[PDB]
DNA sequence: CCGACGGCGCATCAGC
DNA sequence: GCTGATGCGC
DNA sequence: GTCGG
């Protein structure tokens, strides 16, 4: 809450370059600057100190001028009484709904929740499902309920076989209070860099899991990602848990360390680390690190034992999962 | 109309 | 069906 | 919008 004035206000700017703008490189900048400025440790007193830090330039330290002067933004005062930017803006919100959709929307005079369960034609099931649970889905997890979720999980994966192991990640995994959704990592020794041995090895878990009617819902679902909905058993006179977004993946046991590392987030740190990566000149996904060279063509894949030998090809010092939280 | 800016899974469309 | 783009998502 | 080639 140091400096949680001036980072709300350059997230309010971002929200609106992504969402109304249409223009996701100032989205990435205002967030990357409100970044920095979260974890400076001083409270700012002037523009000419913010811009002092990598990522704030001329334009954002006359904003920061304007705000700690007069507690607020021209900018963003009349962006907020624009109806047709708020309309767009709050389209996105539902899950499968993007800025381009939410522009076409608002263009043909729907702007509203209302306005969408009664135009539900013009919705695909994405955006349907996204439609059903919007209330649910607005609330977080409270640790408690993550933890009653993980050992559902674990033990219906154990019963298809024993040799599978599913990892939590994501904000709980950094150790949040409470989280956005699940987001559960799988492995499976049948399944490699190398080979397929097992068809269907996500598929014999999503099964499961929906015969003991923990998911509910199904998102969209392919060979190696499934992206649905679930929800917590409840007891007899006794209000029922919200239903909750779910994201599985399957990667290949022989890269667990590089899946672990994006499935942990928090999604700016990412950004921020593979940006430092590519001036390293290296390049990281989520199946490996590889060097590249002269043509814009990677290497080779890079040894991987953990994940502290990835932030080492970079010259980070290593930084525990709660604290990755950029 | 300096141009890059993190990287990719799943679903769908344009022009073959 | 393909390749290359777009759109939304993690 | 910011930075850097
Ligand atoms: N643009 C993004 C979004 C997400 N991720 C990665 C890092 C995230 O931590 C992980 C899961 O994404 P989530 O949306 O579930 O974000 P979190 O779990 O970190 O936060 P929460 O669910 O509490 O809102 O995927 C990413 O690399 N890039
Ligand atoms: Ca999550
Ligand atoms: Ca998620
Ligand atoms: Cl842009
Ligand atoms: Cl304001
Ligand atoms: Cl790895
Ligand atoms: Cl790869
Ligand atoms: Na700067
Ligand atoms: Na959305």
């Amino acid at each position: 809450t140091l400096n949680g004035g001036i980072t709300d206000m350059l997230t309010e700017l971002a929200n609106f370059e992504k969402n109304v703008s249409q223009a996701i490189h100032k989205y990435n900048a205002y967030r990357k600057a409100a970044s920095v400025i979260a974890k400076y440790p001083h409270k700012i007193k002037s523009g000419a100190e913010a811009k002092k830090l990598p990522g704030v330039g001329t334009k954002i330290a006359e904003k920061i001028d304007e705000f700690l002067a007069t507690g607020k933004l021209r900018k963003l005062e009349k962006i907020r009484q624009d109806d047709t930017s708020s309309s767009i803006n709050f389209l996105t919100r539902v899950s499968g709904i993007g800025p381009s959709a939410a522009r076409k929307f608002v263009d043909e005079g729907i702007k509203t929740l209302e306005d969408l369960r009664k135009n539900e034609d013009k919705l695909n099931h994405h955006q349907r499902i996204g439609l059903k649970y919007f209330g649910d889905f607005e609330k977080r997890i409270p640790r408690e309920e993550m933890l009653q979720m993980q050992d559902i999980v674990l033990n219906e994966v154990k019963k298809v076989d024993s040799e599978y192991i599913a990892t939590v990640c994501g904000s709980f995994r950094r150790g949040a209070e409470s989280s956005g959704d699940m987001d559960v990592l799988l492995t499976h020794p049948s399944f490699t860099s190398e080979s397929t041995k097992q068809p269907k090895l996500l598929h014999q878990v999503v099964e499961q899991l929906q015969k003991v009617h923990f998911i509910t819902d199904t998102l969209s679902k392919g060979e190696t990602k499934f992206m649905g909905v679930c929800q917590l058993p409840s007891k007899n006179d006794e209000k029922e848990y919200p239903h909750r977004r779910i994201d599985i993946r399957l990667i290949p046991k022989d890269q667990y360390y590089c899946g672990v590392l994006y499935f942990t987030g928090s999604d700016i740190f990412n950004k921020n680390m593979r940006a430092h990566a590519l001036e390293k000149g290296f390049t990281i996904n989520e199946y490996t690190i590889r060097p590249l060279g002269v043509t814009g063509v990677a290497g080779e894949p890079l040894p991987v034992d953990s994940e502290k030998d990835i932030f080492d090809y970079i010259q980070w010092k290593y930084r525990e999962p709660k604290d990755r939280s950029e």
